[PDB]
């Protein structure tokens, strides 16, 4: 339920193949692949209490999810939390790390924006 506002990600669109390359490079794997409207990427931070995951998601505004060419509009990134083995408190260090990763997501998208 933690969100990251003001990353700039929601303000520009990107081709899916170009998004995919960027995400894999930055440690994300595809997630929630049952959804045909949205593409989802998770970067996992496993800890003693379980798994935190930085989730970046976008919808196909043009084309579709199963196509090489699809135009993706990104939504507000979130950090999810899963407890294993069994009001959420989010660790400030992990918040800072996720902020850093999102900054490089944004920087990589800015580098190809005009092409």
């Amino acid at each position: 339920s933690l969100k990251f506002e003001n990353t700039g990600l929601e303000n520009q669109t990107v081709e899916l193949s170009r998004l995919d390359d960027i995400m894999e490079r930055l440690g994300f794997v595809r997630a929630a692949q049952w959804d045909y409207e949205r593409v989802t990427y998770d970067r996992k931070y496993v800890v003693k209490e379980g798994t935190y995951y930085l989730r970046v998601q976008g919808y196909a505004i043009e084309g579709n999810v199963d196509s090489r060419y699809a135009l993706i509009k990104l939504l507000t990134p979130i950090m999810g939390k899963h407890y294993y083995p069994h009001d959420e408190h989010f660790p400030s260090s992990l918040v800072s790390q996720c902020q850093n990763v999102l900054a490089q997501v944004k920087s990589e998208l800015e580098k190809i924006k005009e092409e």
